[PDB]
């Protein structure tokens, strides 16, 4: 059984509570779309964890390289270079657009944007950073002043220059523009507002392509493209954070293709590790070398080392060989489809919405009024349990409650259509 | 050779730098305390990477965790919990002092010290954080905010609060209290500053037990029990940040333990993963329990992950059994003695100190003055480098350059005797 | 001549620019609604001086009083209290609403809103500050930090916890709720995002009830209500900053007695003065008393001083007895009137706002556009002084500029037809 | 009597508390060196009021020329010059020493001290200001985040960059420097640690010549001196706060004549109003050409006010021809030793120490340890208020309580006998 009474004691006598609650299992061994439980029950992982298990758990190919290196190359001190570190950063020079050139190789997507935000600053000889109202980019220092989805309460003053933008979001309109929703028009007055408050310091402005946590809100079009512009009438550099979105999970290898704009900093993190910890931002070479100039400095004891280089150049060569940017697409039709299916069948599905496998489903208590369903997500994410399916649902301010759906980019037709149907089953037996 | 072009030339086009300057090699394989350049050359591994590889390089054990696991449990969902995590956290419970009962299981040693300061601001109301003017914490928003040893120009403000004192050293005194230097007045003295200076804010106090990048400083005797006193009068939390020193490197388990003051927050990292990005914070179930009535939060995606936990209980294990504390105060004895002769041969080593396998030896122009070795130390390196020694030398203001040794905890009395040599012939080469 | 070279040259030599540009005359002499120059011209005070001259330039009584305790009663140790002091904080307590019971006397408007600023934060025990995107509060640390019209650049950062809302501004409305301008829609649109970037600390709110330096803004109707409303449910306290409304300049005794709304700290200043420098706080005695026993400070040379505290009862006694409460208001429709003649006349103005005796004159292009009029407001005012009429204008970002127009509240019905000429004349000389 | 209970009533009623504790007297009138209260009894005024009487209480010549004055010319327009501020400006060069060249004319003493600390900031691009942990600089923001002596607590977060330097005290030394007080190492080892803190932004250091506040605290000789080239190594401005020193009190025009050292910015305040709201800065051309090019803005009600400033230059004219600065130090030497004496007599008194008219007096419970006399203080001016002779003291950490000695300028030497009386009888009748 997963009730083990020396575990559970163990658990609750030795463990510091970080944020939600502890699932009431055992997880004893992962494989593959599944995590097993204590007894044996294979729980189909539809969040790829923690959204970073791209091509599932225990992929064959990451097992032989974790093998190759941890009795070859494991860690070595921060001014010595090898091998995979070399080849990572180059890869991930020709991967990404033109214009991103240089790597610098992490841990954390936390640690991944403070070290952009530390760059931008030194580059411009600013501070002020602005972000959207529903971010998430981590729970340390300045990733955690331009968080806003949450953390903000109780944990002292934020750093100076923290701004924070609407994020525009369709499924839920506040400005209007004659008629419409103008999401660009939101953008000016917001840009208005924050041009009134800034001591003329804007340095930066950090951005989910996709907002995740906020609730899979997508950017609408060409907000991108005119946000950029924003960033480029004053000054300011745009990191684009894609730690859920990159490595191929929305159908690109990186969502700032779709837009086609380039970023300044991209930061990249959950999908480039595959479960692991392995972080990086890639950069222009001017800013690159404006920041060496500068003395930029971002040393840690892990960022160059062998083994998780290793890693990450391993995720990319089968993602690339097996294309699994094309299968996120068609299996990311695929669950799609299902999901509006179902909200042909059930009225508490308000919206679905995402791109590739990043997909969304809001979760409200009737489409007129689109109130939001007050504890019916836990419901169904309780029953989803039962039958097998692990989701994670977030719930904001004024939002119904949304269920992040991402399986692997390696799940197959079956373990779609499996979820699809525990997930029918789950709300069923819930309203 | 080390000079592959088509290496240095991707090399120079896609890597950030980052602080300091590549050496000028390539790192092929490593093994026990030796590194292996492109040219089979064995360096010997004196710092034992970047301060962390306690067990050294691709220990069998390590290899064997490593393996078990990348096949079976890798990463997981935040709220999923499994066996290592739980055993881990226990064990550290276990063979930290009475007083340390809870843990939570992160990846770096910034990321760590974030989240000791983000509880202790949580638990106490209060945001200021006093830290000594030659510390090290980390390059993260408030690891970074409490570091003074480096990389606090041209990036913008600090965080609010932040206040800094010195850090009592002998080799170099500057108070006196009448005849000599008198570091607990200097204590009182400095406290009474920032008393003076507090918004009434006082929130925690975070110190290395031996300042790593400061230059390998001691806290004098009696030191850390009056640090305590002064924190517990003001209603301060005093976090200890054990990231070099935790793990038998000082002779203790964790150097807390000599001077017998158990902190509130104990910080591990570097050591604790022996190569890997595990790091934790361990607390008390008071605090705990009280972080979590407020809502304490500090979710990423590695907290609480299969793969590294196990290779921390592993790292644990091995110390455990064979003995690696006691080790370290052999092995580091030995390395000691053989650094004074060296004192004894050169007018330029002014001073040797550290504990247990955490040993520094000052470079100075002469004894009298005590005038710090301008470039002197360079030249060391670069002749230790030539030889096959692997060193690393720290420089701050008002203090002459000092090597950090810190080999591994399983280093041979051959290896230690080696590095000795190589070192002494590196100092008599460069003058 | 205003030409005396020895003035000038001492002029460059020694007074520093402050803002501005200093007009090309020596004031020899002033009274009543007029200024005069070196030369005995006449020139129309139609700002009341820097809006402060409510009973004109030296009103005989204002000089009787002076006189009266110059020689009797000057300054006296801030614990020693005196009889107009007592007198001067009683008066204010009967006048101003209900609600508003206790009064501190001090000396600049600036130094006004930091009393009030400082108190809120001492008894909310937060330290967030909202106030709107064009305000004015003064140049002193705090009132600088709420202050959005101007200097807010090059000058270091603002204070920690800053927010600015937009104010709402009909003329040129930019939020639109369903075909119409929805200016509690923007209200709660902008409270969601403070909201959402605030850390847990909003202490309070302050704001103009008419924005003077932000171009003569009116608060819509309802706003106030609406405005202390969001400060109610979030527990903050509701500043209202009536330095240059206060005291009858607009058609009752305070601008908050139109609304309705009662503030939770009301500022006083400029009007308050009549030229001098005197200035108050008033607040609720429940606010007082719990700001006591929290142990408030503000003590400064001035308060309570009996000179200035005189000076101004009888301003306030003046005001009573002329009725120029009313006067404003009959005046003031007179003003008005004459303005809208003009407005009739030439395309150049495009609006004509305000209240009582504060009125603002929009110039722009052509009414269509409503395109900001370049320069031709610098036109407009240099014609005007060479006629004798002293005007100012206010030049924002996306509006046109705006004429402060601010007779004295004893203006006669000549005064005011004659600035009415001038400034056709003015206006007819300058397209 | 000063019991009446309709004027008690309307203060217990209608009063803001500010701080301390109103005396339980009625103020009527005050002339010279007394105030009388509303039975006819004189007190004599020891504190020359708020430290600004400079000339007593209606003195005849301020008296003329705040008639001239109220009748002719009182407020104007902050673009419109006048000849009394061209000549105050122009006097105040012409006595200041050499190097300060430009004179901006204020209302108060935090007031200056803001436009001073706001040009520093403006000048140097730079925003980190230091001062000593126990100045006293005024209420409004960023003089309160300067000062240290009090108020700093439960009021938020201070403005960023804020740090502090012990004060160098005779009295109680702290730092030793081989067998003695060497206040020019505790200067150096101060620095270092600012130095180690600094985000690389220092702008300024403000000082009050001898520390009011904070217990009358003279300057030791050569610290200034020192301390400037603190400031100059750095690219700091030095900006001396001469508000209670300045205009003849400590027996030269300026205290900054003494040590012979001219400040950066130079700020005026209680005595050049000698009672009334005037208050000023003085700059170096160079700075204020420099903060203009800039755009330097510092725009009050007040600034350039005719009145105030044809106040001023009396006070100066006064102090000028009857040789006031020489009665300073003539009258203060017979206080000076009157208080010694009064030192042989009662043990009590510890220490008496200032310069010219400013003095201080330490009282403490015995000259051995040198303990503070808990209390006997408030005896002592109780004691002294009974008798007729307004005393104040102040109170710090780890000091005992302070009388502040400062009579006016033109106190007789009957008056000061007398006083000296008085103090003897209160003291004697105390223990
Ligand atoms: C998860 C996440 C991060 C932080 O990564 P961690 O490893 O949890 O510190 C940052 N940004 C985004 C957009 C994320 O989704
Ligand atoms: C190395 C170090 C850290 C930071 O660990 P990283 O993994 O480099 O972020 C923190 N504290 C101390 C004392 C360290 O030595
Ligand atoms: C003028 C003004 C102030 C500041 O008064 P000063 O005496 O100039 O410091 C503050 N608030 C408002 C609304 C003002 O118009
Ligand atoms: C009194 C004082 C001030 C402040 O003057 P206020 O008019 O009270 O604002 C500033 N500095 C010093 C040194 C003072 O003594
Ligand atoms: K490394
Ligand atoms: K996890
Ligand atoms: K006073
Ligand atoms: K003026
Ligand atoms: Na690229
Ligand atoms: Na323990
Ligand atoms: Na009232
Ligand atoms: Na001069």
């Amino acid at each position: 059984l997963n009730d083990d009474a020396t575990f559970w004691r163990n658990a609750r006598h030795h463990l510091v509570r970080y944020g939600g609650t502890f699932e009431p299992m055992i997880i004893e061994r992962a494989k593959g779309s599944f995590v097993y439980d204590a007894d044996g029950r294979a729980i189909l992982d539809f969040t790829s964890g923690q959204m970073s298990a791209v091509l599932g758990h225990c992929h064959p190919e990451i097992v032989s390289v974790i093998g190759e290196y941890a009795g070859k190359l494991d860690h070595l001190f921060s001014e010595m270079l090898s091998r995979p570190v070399v080849d990572l950063a180059t890869r991930l020079a020709n991967i990404t657009p033109p214009g991103l050139d240089r790597a610098l190789l992490l841990s954390t997507g936390a640690e991944s944007n403070e070290a952009a935000i530390r760059m931008a600053k030194l580059v411009t000889g600013k501070y002020e950073i602005v972000g959207f109202a529903q971010s998430w980019h981590g729970m340390t220092g300045a990733a955690a002043s331009a968080t806003y989805s949450a953390g903000r309460k109780g944990v002292g003053p934020a750093a100076v220059g923290s701004f924070a933008i609407p994020a525009p979001f369709t499924y839920r309109p506040r400005f209007e523009r004659n008629g419409a929703y103008d999401y660009l028009a939101e953008l000016d007055y917001a840009f208005d507002l924050i041009d009134r408050q800034s001591s003329g310091n804007l340095a930066a402005f950090i951005a989910e392509p996709i907002l995740s946590s906020g609730g899979i809100i997508e950017l609408p079009d060409g907000y991108m493209a005119a946000l950029k512009r924003k960033c480029e009438a004053r000054g300011m550099l745009l990191i684009l954070d894609e730690a859920q979105t990159g490595v191929g999970r929305t159908g690109t290898m990186f969502a700032c293709q779709r837009d086609g704009v380039t970023p300044d900093i991209l930061t990249l993190s959950k999908t480039l590790g595959a479960g692991l910890p392995l972080a990086a931002i890639v950069t222009s070479a001017a800013i690159e070398e404006r920041a060496h100039e500068l003395g930029y400095l971002f040393y840690t004891t892990h960022v160059s080392d062998p083994l998780p280089a290793a890693v990450g150049l391993r995720v990319l060569d089968v993602v690339q060989r097996d294309g699994l940017v094309a299968r996120a697409n068609v299996m990311g039709d695929r669950l799609r489809r299902g999901l509006l299916d179902l909200m042909e069948r059930f009225d508490c599905i308000g919206d679905v919405r995402g791109r590739g496998l990043l997909l969304g489903v809001e979760i409200v208590k009737d489409r007129r009024t689109k109130e939001p369903a007050d504890g019916l997500g836990a419901k169904i994410t309780r029953e989803c349990m039962n039958l097998g399916l692990s989701m994670n649902i977030v719930q904001l301010p004024g939002m119904g409650g949304v269920f992040r759906i991402a399986p692997p980019l390696t799940v197959s037709e079956d373990e779609i259509d499996l979820g699809l149907s525990l997930l029918g089953q789950a709300i069923e037996r819930a309203l």
